[PDB]
């Protein structure tokens, strides 16, 4: 594999369980101000310098691969560059340089020790030990580089309200490398190479011992406070703003690892094409890591925008997280042989299912706490919520006895794809739901006959499919489990339901209690697009049975849309918990 796949999707829950504890920790008061400034300290004053330190002393730079630092740097400063001047040219005046400092600072500058490390120790601990040493070495000289040009931007700003004519042009050069050094990881540095001569490689046992206890407390710690101070940063941005952040973010996490790993294609010359693989692969995970704290700190000492950056900053921390597991197994895709293959897709449906259904079980328990369910539409999003939080437990399920018993496989084939197409049905009834309530008619919605073909319908395809089938035990993946007839109802269910749902979203539109007819709106069009990716990959394999093209990167959106659509529920109405039901829990 030569990159330990497996372990990533543990690394991440333990990254952004210690993070997501942090939050509810602050969000709950367990941890005091007082407190948090001095954990806040510790890391910034302890726990990172004696990382630091420990990493550059013991570092050999004489078995150091260079080639891989200039395309990374590269890769940056081209980022950079983009972006600076990019944010030159049509920001406002008043406001233009602050913007063209910090905004190529935080597309470039990344999370690489807190939290880049360990997701590129848990894949790299034994294929590519050697790839651990590249980020303590590329996040700091990359600060000394590009950082400066950032850091005079902001100067020239802030002595812009000074107004003096734009004057001391060494002084405002003279600060920004200024504050450049007066960064802790970047001196300490400095002292990792004197040490690294000095004391040489070698280091006294007892040193070496205590800054193992502090370097091993600062992955912990930095990624408990980066949470810690998570709470109430998110504020309601305008609508320029918001756009801002998604071109911030996706330079961050889009243009700056592809950037990365076109770079590395043309620096390394790669004698060994597995080791130039891996290493293009590294490079690309390497660019996407979220936007480090650090960046939202230097908003804070300019009294720049931190606003916009510090929502930025956390935006990008959880929209990371998908984008590292997803890409990252992306990548492993086109070496692997068709079997092992089958065997990624069901390891990511299945993981994919538990952190789902988490969000589906809080989905629930916010919707049923209140008396939502019993309004008119929420009763109907109960019933897909209700629909898709089986489809996960049937993929939990599924993965323990996908090779197994035939009894234990055709329940379990019926439990899951009944509700798999109560999932893709329940989006066409749930639109033809919001038709009605649009509309604004005396009819009684007969919510009684949809709840019934909501779920009565999928269980009498699959009972169709069962008599007209033809089993395959060998089957690794569900989507095969019976013949092209599967397919057959498959496309069949998945086809019907776009036009129900299209035409009753259309109708609205001519057309046009506590209803959301926005949020319920947005819900049924972004499960549309995953019925379009599903009605694509069915019928791509019905004319087409042999994979290996684009379908095989199409059968791992559509796994990760079926089992992952809790998380687009969640999002839409897991997350707005408000007060609708907060004076009900307390
Ligand atoms: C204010 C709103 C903020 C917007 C947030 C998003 C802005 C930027 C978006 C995302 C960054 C760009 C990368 C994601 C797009 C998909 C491409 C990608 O890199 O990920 C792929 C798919 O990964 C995913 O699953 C991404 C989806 C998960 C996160 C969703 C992204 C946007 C979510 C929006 C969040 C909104 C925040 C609300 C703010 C109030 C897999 O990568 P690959 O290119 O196939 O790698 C192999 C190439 N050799
Ligand atoms: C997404 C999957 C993995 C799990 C989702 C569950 C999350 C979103 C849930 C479960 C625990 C919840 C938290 C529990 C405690 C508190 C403290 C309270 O004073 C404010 C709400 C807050 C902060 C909750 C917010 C929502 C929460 C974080
Ligand atoms: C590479 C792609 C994906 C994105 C590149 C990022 C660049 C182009 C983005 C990110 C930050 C953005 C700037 C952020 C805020 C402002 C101020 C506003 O008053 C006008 C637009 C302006 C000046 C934006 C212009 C575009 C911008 C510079
Ligand atoms: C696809 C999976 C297996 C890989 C991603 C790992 C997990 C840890 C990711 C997937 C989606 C992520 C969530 C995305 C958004 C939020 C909202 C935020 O306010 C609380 C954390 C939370 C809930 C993130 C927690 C981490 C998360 C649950
Ligand atoms: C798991 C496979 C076999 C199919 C699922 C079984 C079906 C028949 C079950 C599971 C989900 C259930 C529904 C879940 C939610 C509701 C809404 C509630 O206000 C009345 C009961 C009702 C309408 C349930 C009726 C029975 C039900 C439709
Ligand atoms: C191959 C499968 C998907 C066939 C599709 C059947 C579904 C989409 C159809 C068949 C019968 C239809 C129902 C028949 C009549 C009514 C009454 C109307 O006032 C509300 C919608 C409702 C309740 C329809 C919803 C959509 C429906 C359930
Ligand atoms: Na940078």
């Amino acid at each position: 594999p030569s990159m330990s796949i497996t372990r990533l999707f543990p690394a991440l829950l333990e990254c952004f369980g210690i993070v997501l504890c942090g939050y509810i920790a602050g969000r709950a008061n367990v941890i005091t101000s007082t407190q948090a400034k001095g954990l806040g300290n510790f890391v910034s004053r302890f726990a990172l310098p004696a990382l630091l330190f420990k990493n550059m002393v013991v570092l050999n730079f004489s078995n150091v691969d260079w080639s891989f630092l200039y395309s990374i740097l590269i890769a940056k400063a081209s980022v950079f560059f983009i972006v600076c001047v990019l944010t030159l040219l049509v920001a406002s005046p008043d406001s233009r340089f602050s913007k063209a400092g910090l905004f190529p600072i935080f597309a470039t500058q990344s999370n690489d020790f807190a939290l880049g490390y360990p997701i590129v120790e848990a894949l790299y601990q034994t294929t590519y030990p050697e790839y651990l040493q590249y980020i303590y070495l590329v996040a700091p000289i990359s600060l000394m580089m590009l950082n400066p040009i950032g850091f005079i931007f902001c100067e020239i700003q802030k002595w812009k309200d000074t107004q003096n004519a734009s004057q001391n042009k060494i002084k405002i050069v003279g600060l920004g490398l200024l504050r450049v050094l007066q960064n802790p990881i970047v001196f300490m540095v400095f002292i990792g190479i004197a040490f690294n001569f000095i004391l040489d490689r070698k280091v006294p046992v007892y040193v070496e011992n205590f800054l193992d206890g502090l370097g091993n407390s600062f992955s912990g710690s930095a990624l408990f406070y980066l949470g810690l101070t998570m709470v109430g940063k998110i504020k309601r941005l305008k609508k320029s703003a918001f756009v801002v952040l998604i071109l911030l973010i996706t330079a961050k996490l889009l243009v700056l690892p592809l950037l990365c790993r076109e770079m590395v294609e043309l620096l390394d010359k790669g004698d060994s094409v597995v080791n130039h693989t891996s290493l293009s692969n590294y490079a690309f995970l390497y660019g996407v890591f979220p936007v480090a704290p650090g960046v939202a700190i230097f908003a804070t000492q300019f009294n720049m925008e931190v606003e916009i950056i510090t929502s930025g900053m956390v935006i990008s921390t959880f929209v990371s997280a998908p984008i590292m597991y997803v890409s990252a197994w992306l990548l492993t895709f086109p070496t692997m042989d068709p079997k092992p293959l089958a065997y990624a897709i069901q390891n990511v449906s299945f993981d994919i299912s538990i952190v789902s259904l988490i969000s589906l079980i809080w989905s629930l328990a916010i919707l049923l706490l209140s008396k939502k369910y019993k309004q008119l539409p929420h009763m109907l999003t109960t019933n897909l919520l209700i629909a898709q939080s089986i489809v996960c437990a049937g993929m939990m399920i599924w993965n323990f006895v996908k090779e197994k018993n035939f009894v234990g496989q055709i329940l379990v084939f019926v439990l899951l794809y009944s509700s798999l197409y109560s999932t893709y049905l329940w989006t066409g009834l749930l639109a033809i739901s919001l038709f009605l309530l649009k509309k604004r008619e005396r009819v009684q919605i007969p919510v009684g006959i949809i709840i019934i073909s909501g779920w009565g319908i999928p269980a009498l395809l699959v009972g169709v499919l069962l008599i007209t089938g033809k089993h395959n035990g060998d089957s690794i993946d569900s989507a095969f489990f019976y013949g092209k007839e599967q397919m057959i109802t498959t496309a069949v269910t998945l086809f019907c339901s776009i036009l129900i749902a299209g035409i009753s979203l259309m109708c609205m539109n001519q057309t046009a209690g506590d209803q959301q007819l926005t949020r319920h709106v947005l819900l049924c069009l972004l499960l549309i697009i995953g019925l379009f990716a599903n009605l694509s990959s069915c019928l791509w394999w019905l004319f087409n049975q042999e994979p290996g093209r684009l379908y095989v990167e199409l059968q791992f959106f559509c796994a990760v849309f079926n089992f992952g659509q809790g998380f687009i529920s969640f999002g839409i109405f897991g997350l707005d918990k408000h007060l609708i039901i907060l004076p009900f829990k307390r």
